[PDB]
């Protein structure tokens, strides 16, 4: 199993769980998350959430309030280890019973200790969906 | 949007051999890495880098092959400077053998709409060959 799968689907597990710490452990001291790239209800700075710090918050935030679902659709493996592509179903349920889902491709990359340094999804409020 | 206008240029040039039309299109600090990692295209697993061994990589990999683009799919960002796709990639060589690979792609301009980083996320195992 490459470093780039084996952290980029630990992520996955810790955010549909509650694994606040499990996913903050997997992340580097320089992570930056675009959750999408550019400006967005998620991204407001347009420019990304830095360091453990940011997104300890952005975590509270978004995703520990919530019900996150991963789904992965396609796996685009590189030629090196420390770098994928994915195809990515992301449904957030808030505790009104609200469903907001997305359709993204989502890039990953881990620095050479295996840790993330970068996640990054292409997608725009265009392509959300509510239910 | 100029990473879209920028995108579709690079296939307009690339499929018909316009050298350099393709070369105008990029930037001096351009880094492609088609894949990313270590491949016969990619072979420091870092990328070429710059204008001049841009050119260079063009006349021993693109000028001498038949290339051909097949978009599948569009993944907008919420930032008008980034763009993922889902391309299929058909190189005939001089020899007449094709290869065929489908992976996803990058792409990123400066705010001059010229291309700083075109990245594919494929390998080996998904290419298919004929001829």
């Amino acid at each position: 199993v490459s470093p780039v799968v084996a952290a980029s689907q630990n992520s996955w597990r810790c955010v549909q769980s509650g694994d606040r710490e499990g996913w903050l452990a997997l992340m580097a001291d320089d992570i930056v998350v675009e959750d999408p790239i550019g400006e967005a209800v998620t991204n407001p700075d347009g420019t990304g959430v830095r360091g453990k710090a940011a997104l300890a918050a952005f975590y509270d935030t978004n995703i520990g309030p919530n019900r996150l679902r991963v789904t992965c659709e396609a796996t685009f493996p590189s030629s090196s280890p420390t770098e994928i592509a994915y195809i990515l179903v992301l449904e957030t349920t808030f505790p009104n019973g609200f469903v907001a889902t997305v359709r993204g491709v989502f890039t990953y990359r881990v620095d050479d200790a295996g840790l993330i340094t970068n996640l990054r999804g292409y997608w725009n409020m265009d392509a959300m969906t509510f239910t």
